């Protein structure tokens, strides 16, 4: 069946029956440990398509990842089909070079509702800016993770996702400075509403990240993947490797150049990611950030 292929896919052994909230956490956690936020068809002249079918075959059988609108729909996919209360959701992401939020409603995330409870569930956010728990819609509390900690807050009837960053310890002195770190401790993620959506309500915007001379994951080539204690992250031909709270509630990050012969071993080892044409890596211009 297609929920075991998924399961098996991202090393979950759904063995209690439950629909609560540490099933709900456990597939989350094992998802963003599994399945890398990458857009890397877009420079090895292949698809990001947004049916279900095509993410399905690209993420389970062929063990790639994607980025929100591939790996949250999945992630719904499979949430709906073991009996959660799913519901889509769209957002607005912050754009740090410009202090404001995007125009289109890029971003897919979920809305997961438990005996009247609600969490925020988004496997989808790229980088340092991915939650490892669910997030309860409590606007105002602090909830603390691994990561950071991050907060939801409401206001004019919009919900704000920001995060509260540690100080960051950088290893190679020749990035310290580097356009890929996050600048600021407190930094706003994305904004939505709790106005239910369908996968159709994101593909003009499908288009959009894929053609707009706008979308940064034109001229970026970006890979992320999450671990148990901290995130991995490949943008064009530099390496990151983030370790949360190395010391003194201080991150470490690890910076490597890679040659163009040592990305596809790192995609491999790291990703677990295997094209099946060249790839083209692209640096970027700092938008995309680890
Ligand atoms: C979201 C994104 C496509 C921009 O969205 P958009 O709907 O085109 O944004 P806007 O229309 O609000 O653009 C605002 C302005 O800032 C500029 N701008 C957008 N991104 C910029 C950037 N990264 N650097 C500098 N300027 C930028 C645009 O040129 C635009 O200029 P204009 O006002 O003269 O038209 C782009 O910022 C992006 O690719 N973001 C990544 C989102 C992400 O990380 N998602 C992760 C989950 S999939």
């Amino acid at each position: 069946s297609d929920i075991e292929a998924y399961f098996e896919r991202i090393g979950y052994k759904n063995s209690r029956n439950k629909l609560d909230l540490e099933t709900l956490t456990d597939i989350l956690e094992h998802q963003i440990r599994a399945v890398p936020f990458e857009n890397l068809n877009m420079h090895c002249g292949q698809a990001m398509e947004l049916g279900l079918e095509a993410i399905f075959d690209h993420i389970v059988r062929r063990n790639r990842g994607g980025w929100c609108l591939q790996v949250n729909q999945l992630l719904y996919w499979a949430l709906t089909t073991i009996g959660f209360q799913t519901t889509m959701l769209g957002g607005y992401f912050y754009i740090p070079p410009v202090n404001k939020y995007s125009t289109g409603m890029v971003h897919l995330l979920l809305q997961v509702t438990i005996d009247g409870r609600n969490y925020i569930v988004d496997a989808g956010s790229g980088s340092s800016s991915q939650m490892w728990q669910p997030l309860e819609l409590i606007s105002g509390k602090d909830q603390p993770q691994v990561p950071c900690i991050f907060c939801l807050t409401e206001e004019r009837g919009i919900w704000y996702l920001d995060q509260i960053r540690r100080e960051q310890y950088i290893t190679n002195k020749e990035f310290l400075n580097s356009h890929l770190l996050p600048k600021k401790k407190h930094q706003k993620i994305y904004l939505f509403t709790l106005e239910p959506r369908t996968i159709e309500d994101f593909e003009s915007m499908n288009t959009y990240l894929q053609t707009s001379p706008t979308s940064s994951f034109i001229t970026t080539s970006f890979c992320s993947l999450q671990t148990p204690e901290g995130v991995y992250c490949l943008v064009g031909f530099i390496l990151t490797y983030r370790k949360f709270n190395y010391k003194d509630n201080t991150d470490l990050v690890e910076f490597k150049t890679l040659t163009e012969e040592e990305v596809e071993e790192v995609l491999k080892n790291i990703f677990k990611i295997s094209l099946g044409r060249n790839l083209v890596p692209k640096p970027g211009d700092g938008s995309l950030t680890i």
